[PDB]
């Protein structure tokens, strides 16, 4: 198990995101669900799933009572996704300076159906992440030693001995799929690289539903260089051969939504133009009909000069 | 379809819940959640499912915009449930006063897996309710002429025509299953009687998790005559051959949970299954039975009475 | 003078807005502002000129202190009208029962210029309603017996023996006119007729600036039979000899602006200035006429519902 | 256009008040008003011209959607005075870190009489600042490079290439004035110097009504010094040659209104006393006759020790 | 033990104060104290002697848990003053429908000094009022058959058979005794009659300090007949015999004090002891008498009416 | 009177608390009162002895009206407690900034019985502390030169020339007392010593009445180290020669209590066992019946291996 530093995300979202195709298979933003858990006293273990960043002034995270007698406290969550190999993840003690989790460890199985709710006493258990300590305040950031387990997961436990608070909790994990949605974040689709996100992030391009706000979406800064734009580069869960049509979903982007947008192909060098230059329009849903062939593993949209999208849909075969 | 008035919610219940063994499987509680939508201009589409009796004051429903172009507005929702067959539902226009929808219809379509979002184009949707007409400010309790649906979806879609508001939108399912727990709801449970609700209905009891607060569990008044208890009379998805863990959740229910309980097994006369046990605050409790019985429908029941959270029942068959 | 039960407000307008051609020329959303009072130890006397109705709890209201060593205490309030003819107005004494305005009496003034704050001491000011009593928590709608005033005022001052409270003071004159906008309230002209009024009266079309939000505007109710339209009848501070330009304004109307818009002319039979016209959300709609009719009163047309901001009418003579 | 930073606004000021007898005559405080706009999409044009200084944590300010099509964005706002030469003006862009307006220029027309609304088309429109560059975040002081218009305005027009946020817009200018208050601010009566100003601004003793609170008055701290006071040196907009009554009012200072106040009169060398000490009292209209003949074109007040005061009136010829 | 009907008040009140000359001896406003109690989970016990009217919605009361182990729930108040007899009281189970207090019972106790927090063990607890029972959402005005108790205590114990909740709980009583001022609360003076009590009881003059607002005062409504006036008659807790202090304070009164007061002295025939004297507001108004009458009840008159907040009395015998 | 500085408080609670073993006698957190006082315009004497620290962003503290004509503003205040000797105090003048009082000096009188409301211009007032001056926004933490006043005292009034804002005001004094609580405030236990405190203080401990909530208690961090403890040291009031019972509290302290406590005992220095290591419970009372005779002088609790506890009593002779 290798740590990294605020220093070195870089190289850590290099590690889990580049190099592993993975995402934060336990957010709630994609599905994740809290099953169970042995207290949550001061604060609710929900929060540890959420999207947004811990705030402070009550507490954003899950902190439980003093002085537990059972050798640790946890909390069961249900991935978003069928099910996922992991890589690694993070756990955020933010604001907790002091009454953080000493040690945590994390641990999975795989059910089958969703026969019922998951026991903390189930037999298949298994561990996937060490024992390991925390600070105060802080981000720890982590990967497997070896890397992507080689067995799927669909529920994941967290345990923190013996007791205290963690802010934030996030596991990223290879999807594992169950003509469908090529970007979709549920097929195995990630988010790459990008320009920049000022709000949001590009990896909310992929997400279920239409959102309730202009918060689960990507949004850029209003540039004002000539020529200006954002792009987001996602690598679909799966080479395409048939792309029937593109969706361009705009919804809740009112007055800072993109003047134009075009997007692009490319396979496992030179990218190709799937939609040209298109003049965009507030909170809809523009339709592409593509009804082309082409071996695509990447796609990329491009935001002109700049501005906000909730969604982008590929489907094809 | 016929229509039952508030004087006869008692009768739409017997043909849903008793006869259908139906539930509300659209619900956000239960996992319903909105796929898409054509418009959410003055209400956002998400307050449809809400757990909640709608509340005025913004306008706690959906609404679009005004002057409708294309011939209605729609929303997409998914089933928190693996699949169902459709008996009715409700549709709740509260005070939404002429500006209500002035019709709607439904329908329903089955998709294998989550390769992404539906849309409202997809040519599997199929007409599950004929379009009716909504009155201002009211609820409109209604089932199909035909009873169940001999097939089984997992997505719906609300039509309202062409434009306006809905405060709720309730659809009632028989559940399709997917050791299990065998009063889950997902595996076709439901709750059929009730000494009281006081507050949160008996439905709650078969859930996923063990929710946020006392508000998704089932709570009765106090009582003060001797003796006095509260049951529920819970239909098992499945008959049982055998039975290992009972367990009864107290999660959230510190000051008014209840003092014992007991839980009897019968088949459609009832037999203990579990004798007379002090239970405790926030707590999940777990007896272990190993025995053999041929029981289809289980009773909980509270003494003297209280609030629980949640009632689980592993076994085989 | 002539006192008007609420059963009778139908009356009142009748003789003030069709007969006399008046407005309420003290009001905040025209221009009205207070100059100074005598004192508002209880509550504010710029209460008294909002254009909202009266909303209990603080008091929704002017009130000055207890035991007046004066006569009366006293407000002064300057039109936002150039110079008005007097005939009546309201005095709602809402919510204030019994510690409520026991009389009230009016004076009116003629200041050429803004020279400085007009003070309670001028010798011009004279009476234009003789001393009334007024009751507890209700609205009095009064008119001069003599009609219009002969003369014409800038200010006007308000009395009320000994202290008190009073919730309200409208008072109602004809406006004296100053190419020029020919339905602009400053010039004179006055709203008559609306099919009608949900929410903003359609005097709100005739006034200075774009407004604040959807409340400054007229908005009628969604209507649902087809070919069915809502429409305001203004009358022109002047008759016309050329009209060049006609604006209408759905300037904070999004969702519910009108889907088209059309403009009648009238000499007192219609003619068609505009014609059918698709309207858009948040847009100043000029339409040019370069045309000449002697029309007096306008009527704007909206379909098939919806709400307009404001509605200008450039012309001559 | 020269401009100033921060560091010399004492020069400014100086260029400005002192030397140009100018203010911010499109201020709200004083009268101003938006006529129109292109856009207000994310923040209100209203915000541009309030007298507080901008608050953050919604936008305090002015701030329009993003990619306009049109050439530049542009508000019409009318001066509360009936007239004024243009110096220069503030454009403050506080908070408005990037989305700032790039670029401003801004424009004046004359208009006889209120005819109606202004129309940014209209043909009257002259160029008055040439368009300039703005930073993000921060306060633009700017004066013409000419100085005082030679020509009369009495609405001015700001634009902003292409888009962006302007947190607030003050333009100075000397007042064209229409027995008058020779130190009101709409008869051309200016503040000039003042000891010292702790809340509210000396400039707000000239204005017009008695305010609605101790934020539009002038007040000083708690001072300690014996023998301390506070004074306010105001330049009448026209030199007297009668005064008949001197008004000081304290409306709204109740627990930190002066214990004396001495008025004294100055002719463009020696002061001459017009009210010796007066012991003042709370919340009142302090009037002294006067009725003596002087030639005074300066006026000053006295606060003693210290305190808090409305308004100050001098009648006269 | 007889109870009072809301249309008995009239009564209830002539047994308590008229005629046993007694006072609520455990609220806050005269120094009532929540010692201690054996549960108050859902709702604070020291709401129970607030001097408010319940207020509804968290409840406006007190309220322990459910199902009690032990016969039933307890709390324990200090009284505020040094030592009383009892006579009856009130038990308001506002807002409580259900899970009010089943049975209720009343035990007095009389402890020296602060020697310590008293515990409910204590063998001193005797029982002042039989067990009775409550209803849901009511009051209940009680008084003892056998009227004042024969010995005097400090302490009162509320015990509430099991659980439950109450809002209010009122214990009235005739204070013993311990230059005084001799319509102080605390040497015996209460409140007999008063010509109006619009905010604030008359008995609020009689308390310890100046109170924290307008609220723990007596006001009267505005009145309009000339001659009007307000009274409030005081039983001295002993008979004068010389009077060497009077003192009307109106502190926190600043718009609604009474414009002048009176004061007329009797012995049970009305002497002044206080000539007509004009009142100012927040102020102590100290009238020297230096002179020797046989006086037992005082009367404090406003005219012609606002509010004051304390009278003293100073005097011998 | 020697002064301290934030520098040297330690010494100073030193100089107070152990050599003194003196408490803030007028804290409304005891029963300190506010008696009267000349002025509370700004900010309520109330606020000058609440238990917390001063808060910021209304004034949290006492300000009076500006321009005092009498020589000084003053305000009287009753100790909770019976009577007490002198020693010293502090002054803070949080967040006023200049406006806060110049000079400050205190007084003192004891008045046998509670006969009435002392008033400012009585004659047994006595000065306890000679006028000094105060700086701006600082705490002030003086000690009489001579130390602890010969008399004792029941009321102290404070001064301020000649007005102005004080935060807060503390006065230390010895408790001159009324089986008994012996380590009751109210008679004269103080607390001396501490390993530490998070929230509230360990003098919360001996206070009466149970509290409203876990702030008027003592709290202490959650730990981790092995074998860790926290513990009080309390002084009591009186040497013991009986103690029956000893009592923990561990009131509103629910989810953060100690695991285990235990008592000590030490005569003015080997410790005896009282209570040896006791599980705790949540909310709740627990009660130790010693029966035992020792001559303790200090008593020492044992909070293990942290938590909270509301209060302690030991009831003996």
């Amino acid at each position: 198990m290798k740590f990294f530093s605020l220093a070195d995300e870089a190289e850590f979202k290099s590690i889990i995101i580049s190099k592993n195709k993975a995402v934060d298979v336990i957010g709630s933003k994609l599905g994740g669900q809290v099953v169970s858990f042995s207290d949550e006293w001061f604060a609710s273990a929900e929060n540890l799933i959420q999207p947004t960043a811990p705030i402070r002034d009550w507490y954003d995270g899950w902190e439980t009572r003093r002085h537990n007698e059972m050798e640790y406290d946890w909390v069961i969550i249900k991935m978003g996704v069928a099910a996922a190999h992991i890589i690694g993840g993070e756990i955020d003690t933010a604001f907790f300076n002091g009454n953080h989790a000493p040690f945590v460890s994390i641990e999975a199985l795989y059910d089958e159906g969703e026969e019922g709710n998951i026991v903390e006493d189930d037999s298949r258990w298994v561990e996937i992440v060490e024992k390991f300590e925390c600070g105060p305040s802080q981000r720890h950031l982590f990967v497997r030693g070896n890397g992507l387990t080689k067995e799927r997961f669909t529920h994941i436990k967290l345990k923190m001995y013996p007791d205290g608070g963690i802010a934030r909790f996030r596991l990223y994990g290879r999807v594992v799929p169950p003509i469908i949605d090529l970007a979709y974040v549920c097929n195995g689709a990630v988010a790459l690289k990008y320009s920049d996100q000022h709000f949001g992030s590009v990896d909310n391009l992929l997400l279920p539903g239409r959102g309730h706000d202009m918060s689960d979406g990507w949004e850029t800064k209003r540039s004002r260089q000539p020529g200006h734009t954002d792009w987001a580069v996602i690598q679909l869960g799966r080479e395409s051969s048939f792309i029937e049509k593109i969706i361009v979903d705009t919804a809740h982007f009112r007055g800072n939504f993109p003047q134009f947008i075009t997007v692009e192909g490319c396979l496992k060098g030179t990218w190709v133009e799937l939609v040209g230059k298109s003049k965009t329009g507030p909170d809809k849903e523009h339709v592409y009909e593509i009804r082309k062939s082409i071996r695509v593993s990447h796609v990329k949209l491009t935001i002109i000069p700049d501005g906000g999208v909730k969604r982008i849909r590929v489907w094809g075969y």
